[PDB]
């Protein structure tokens, strides 16, 4: 579910309930860490999927524009702590894992 819209235009009062606490996309994760100031930063670099989040890198952030060794460390650390849920556990390839 994309759940969104194209451009501006608010129809009637939105009034939305507080987040469920669970992360859905990068942003949601960036906010849960207190670094939502990068949401648009990484998103612009291509970071749209939460798959690249847990795969960040000192160079990855540096490419986006992030230099603050204080923020980069937090992001890289927060990403490594991002434990994604398992799937159908079976498919993978020729080599078992």
């Amino acid at each position: 579910g994309s759940s969104g819209s194209s451009g501006g235009g608010l129809t009637e009062i939105c009034r939305k309930p507080v987040s469920p606490g669970c992360i859905s996309s990068v942003s949601d994760w960036l906010i849960s860490i207190g670094l939502p100031m990068y949401a648009g930063t990484l998103s612009t670099a291509g970071f749209s999927t939460l798959s690249q989040v847990p795969s960040l890198s000192h160079t990855c952030l540096q490419e986006a524009g992030i230099t603050e060794e204080r923020h980069i460390r937090k992001l890289l650390s927060a990403a490594r702590l991002f434990k994604l849920p398992p799937g159908p556990e079976a498919m993978s390839g020729p080599s078992s894992g």
